[PDB]
DNA sequence: GCGTCGAGATCC
DNA sequence: GGATCTCGACGCTCTC
């Protein structure tokens, strides 16, 4: 499995390794990086599957530096292009972009530079619409191609009027290699991407999509106190760190933001109800940690944000699909540092999302109900490892269920925290009871749970009243939720006089199958320091961060593009002002110590006494 | 008009 | 600390 691509004896190895160490300041290759770098430098077409934060950028940026000529990178978002170019400029790697969001005089200047004997530009980032609308671009690529200075085509996020366009590039310039990258976890989509690009004999580099540093939690939601719960959890676990709070509605964003602001927390709301410039202002404040620590957002927020130091993502209400949850929680810890993914769950939010699906135009309504049901299952599954649940959902099996046990510092709540019964007789009695009391039904799920348990609060004291005497309230609630998810029972939403969605229970499509036929129902029962030096290291880190923020203002660059969180962390841990020591740190380079070194070394020299333990 | 949530009051 | 009942507010919808 790519054994030939594991060699460090190729004619290219020496210049490649020197660029790895001297330009990038790196020391060790991550999974499949060396293999993909070697394959690309040999002129092989590559297909790379890595999760977010895996290190996909190096796979084309290191070869781009080694190769003579220009590596053309096709990317869909202007913001992701701007951020990549900032990283490369910071490292003194000649890079630029053409997105339309460039002056006509400035774009013409990029074409002028590209047509020179030595184009100098190693990486050119383009938007997919430039492949079709820019004759000036294609004529420039034609010129580079005739001169053997078109090194590679990169499709940074491979994900209609995009794929036929990338195929146009291959037909126009067939001898230039192609590298395609994707972070999509969906195994059928990974196959569709690979077959659709139709690349000749591709080298395919894939790996586990398990984000080792993401700690997944699901907590019961107290709807009237969720904002105070988020607030307390933030001040206890991440008072000085950036985060996102995902909320179901625009009003809930404004409420969440207002509550946090009243406690002195720098929080801002982000939803489509805001103007485009107001949204842009919120996003920039949040990325730069400048007047915004917490973004309280609807699904309107996300696409095109690569902030590497998000320490928490809180879902104040569950999302509408597992894919959405995976993408939203996935915004956390892109730098590999421990980050938290916390979801506040209540079944009441499920029927709030069910009324959102009932407001749409259609089979597509049944699809969204199914996707939602898959998300409710993840919430209700308080037994299986949260990592294994998400991975199994995206066709990744064989994964170690002992991961959260082997690495307890990044454990999910299910691994930190079981029987079985043939309840078919009980469900047959529930089904015959809701048949007789079938807005389309007479009772809600809560009413049904009271009756079943034989509660004094029950609205009827006959039929199934007390039938569930052997179940606890928690198990009776779980039993009824299971029947709705299993389509044995169904819910009809009724809008009351206060615009509240009320779910009345009726028979589902599988009710006649449980009684008439024999659909056996199985239910499973459940029950629910410090050091003087370490403190100085912590103090030095805050100072080092402030340095990057002031340098960021003067260079017109995001602070994390000066030095990332891992580099900053390691720099603070060293407490050294000696370059010989600083150059062994990942991301520390001669070019960066020249640019930023004076400001960085002046902070480190103040901790001179604590350098040696 | 009425379902739902959560605080307050019971007994364990 | 639960478990269980009763009373009294308060109730509201996501993306190009
Ligand atoms: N071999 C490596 N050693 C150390 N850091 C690395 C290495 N490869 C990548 N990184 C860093 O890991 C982080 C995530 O990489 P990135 O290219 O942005 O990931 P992706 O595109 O897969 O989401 C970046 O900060 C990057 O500089
Ligand atoms: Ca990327
Ligand atoms: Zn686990």
């Amino acid at each position: 499995k790519h054994e030939r691509f594991q060699s460090l004896s190729f004619p290219h190895t020496k210049e490649m390794m020197k660029i790895f160490h001297k330009k990038f300041g790196l020391h060790n290759f991550r999974t499949n990086q060396l293999e993909a770098i070697n394959a690309a430098l040999l002129g092989e077409d590559c297909f790379i599957l890595m999760p977010t934060g895996g290190g996909k950028s190096l796979c084309y940026q290191l070869p781009a530096c080694v190769s003579p000529g220009v590596t053309v990178v096709i990317s869909p978002l202007r913001s992701l292009i701007v951020d990549q170019v900032q990283k490369l400029t910071s490292l003194d790697i000649p890079a630029t972009y053409l997105t339309g969001d460039k002056t006509d005089s400035e774009a013409t200047n990029i074409y002028l530079q590209l047509s020179k004997k030595d184009p100098i530009i190693k990486l050119l980032y383009v938007t997919p619409e430039k492949i079709c609308a820019s004759n000036r671009l294609i004529s420039t690529l034609e010129n580079l191609y005739e001169r053997k200075l078109l090194a590679r085509f990169v499709i940074d996020e491979a994900h209609r009027q995009d794929y036929k366009r990338m195929n146009m590039l291959r037909q126009k310039f067939p001898s230039v290699p192609v590298m395609a990258l994707t972070a999509t976890a969906n195994p059928r989509v990974q196959k569709d991407i690979l077959t659709q690009l139709k690349i000749l004999r591709p080298q395919v580099f894939s790996m586990s999509f398990n984000r080792h540093n993401l700690k997944y939690y699901v907590l019961p939601k107290k709807p009237k106190k969720v904002a105070f719960d988020c607030l307390e959890w933030i001040r206890k676990h991440h008072p000085y760190d950036s985060g996102i709070i995902y909320c179901l509605s625009r009003r809930e964003c404004d409420t969440m933001a207002d509550t946090l602001q009243r406690d002195g927390l720098a929080a801002l709301a982000y939803h489509a109800g805001l103007s485009d410039s107001a949204r842009d202002e919120v996003q920039q404040k949040w990325i730069n940690q400048d007047g915004c620590q917490v973004i309280c957002a609807t699904i309107a927020f996300g696409m095109g944000i690569d902030k590497p130091d998000v320490r928490f993502v809180i879902h104040a209400s569950l999302p509408k699909s597992v894919e959405g949850y995976y993408q939203e929680s996935g915004r956390a810890g892109r730098d590999g540092e421990i980050s938290h993914c916390l979801l506040f769950y209540t079944y009441h939010d499920v029927t709030r999302l069910k009324r959102l699906i009932m407001m749409e135009k259609d089979h597509t309504r049944e699809t969204h109900f199914n996707n939602l049901y898959s998300m409710v299952h993840y919430c209700e599954n308080i037994t299986e490892c949260r990592r294994i649940q998400l991975l199994a959902y995206f066709g990744e099996n064989g994964f170690n269920p002992d991961f959260c046990k082997k690495h307890p510092d990044v454990s999910c709540d299910n691994c930190c925290k079981y029987k079985t019964r043939d309840v078919t007789d009980d469900v047959k009695s529930i089904v015959r009871f809701v048949q007789e009391h079938s807005p389309s039904g007479r009772f809600t799920m809560n009413m049904l749970v009271d009756i079943f348990l034989g509660s004094k609060s029950a609205k009827i004291q006959s039929g199934i009243f007390g039938k569930g005497s052997a179940y606890s309230r928690h198990n009776a609630e779980r039993l009824f939720k299971k029947l709705i998810l299993d389509k044995i029972l169904d819910e009809d939403l009724y809008i009351n006089a206060n615009d509240q969605a009320i779910a009345y229970v009726m028979l589902g499509n599988k009710a006649q199958t449980v009684l008439n036929g024999n659909l056996k129902v199985d239910f499973m029962e459940t029950e629910n320091k410090v050091s003087q030096r370490e403190e100085m290291v912590k103090k030095c880190l805050g100072e080092l961060t402030e340095v990057c923020k002031s340098l960021g203002k003067v260079f017109g660059v995001h602070y994390f593009n000066i030095f990332n969180t891992v580099t900053l962390k390691k720099l603070a841990e060293s407490l050294s002002s000696d370059p010989e020591v600083l150059l062994q740190i990942d991301g520390v380079t001669e070019d960066k110590l020249e640019k930023y070194g004076a400001e960085v070394i002046s902070v480190l020299q103040k901790y001179s006494e604590w350098t040696s333990p």
